[PDB]
């Protein structure tokens, strides 16, 4: 039996309202419950990003407020999947995805799983000129909010990491 | 890389509207995507039930439409956790819970995980007179919609299974 480790139910719209100032730059996402198997986050905007995420497990999306879209690699081709207000979406493992969240006040429920030891997440960048993989970092992810920054920053700070090994074009880095 | 196995995003309110006739007796719940790790269901009403679920993994709740409540066993005592319209809630593993969904047209998003082989779900009934455990079935759950019925029915059909081993009171069975 036992204890309601994660607290009682609570009103989600009110919660999103009250954390609105973190669903903006420079924070943008916010985890609901700590130390749980289900990683439950609300992601706001605006945030554009240049990395593609390779998640070894599924990701559930429910775009509660406003609109966003996912840049994908599907079947070897760049595709866009729109997250219009009201949309839900389940992403299979390892589909590369780059969330674009251009609207302020937007809010997306994203649910993922804690990765077991040895199951790594990948973060990738691709050449705008030729489309080859430019750089990949693999990470044992412990914090969907926190392990990402230093990894993006070390890509941004390194012309070496950003240099396409197929055509030599140096990826632009922080912004597309 | 690869394929959007689960299809493209789609409008969730419209989906719930169109499956409304299954979010009623005798169906009541409806799984969104098949053969996925995340088991994503919408549960409507009315449905009252007498069993407590012992889930070996977490359960996420988002009560989108209308109100419901969870009869719980918390710290050895009967407790009620209300799922008011708008509430989200994360249930820890093995907290015994009996969802009560009295409103027609209600709709709750419930997300769970596929149980790995050997990780069993329990379904339990407790004596209204003395509170002792009356009957427990453990099951390797493959279908959150479908493995439950025959299990509830075999409890309902058996005075033996329904007989409290502490005080001899025969549990009422189908309805409280
Ligand atoms: N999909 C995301 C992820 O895995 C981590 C952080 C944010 C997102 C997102 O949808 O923006
Ligand atoms: N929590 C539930 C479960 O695990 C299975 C089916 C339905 C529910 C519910 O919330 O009603
Ligand atoms: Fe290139
Ligand atoms: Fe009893
Ligand atoms: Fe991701
Ligand atoms: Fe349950
Ligand atoms: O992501
Ligand atoms: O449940």
């Amino acid at each position: 039996r036992h204890m309601l480790t994660y607290g009682a139910p609570f009103n989600f719209p009110r919660w999103i309202d009250e954390h609105a100032h973190l669903l903006k730059p420079p924070v943008g996402n916010r985890q609901v419950w700590q130390d749980s198997d289900f990683i439950v986050t609300v992601v706001g905007g605006p945030n554009h990003r240049t990395d593609y995420h390779d998640d070894p497990l599924e990701e559930f999306f429910y775009q509660l407020r406003g609109n966003a879209y996912l840049n994908l690699w599907v079947d070897g081709r760049r595709e866009r999947a729109d997250l219009k207000e009201g949309d839900i979406f389940l992403l299979p493992p390892h589909v590369r995805h780059s969330p674009q969240r251009p609207e302020a006040g937007s809010a997306c429920l994203v649910i993922e799983r804690q990765r077991p030891a040895g199951m790594l997440d990948g973060f990738e960048w691709y050449c705008d000129a030729c489309g080859h993989l430019v750089h990949r970092v693999e990470v044992q992810l412990k914090s969907i909010v926190t392990d990402l920054p230093p990894l993006f920053e070390s890509f941004y700070a390194s012309e070496d990491k950003r240099r396409c090994p197929h055509c030599g074009q140096v990826h632009p880095g922080r912004a597309a």
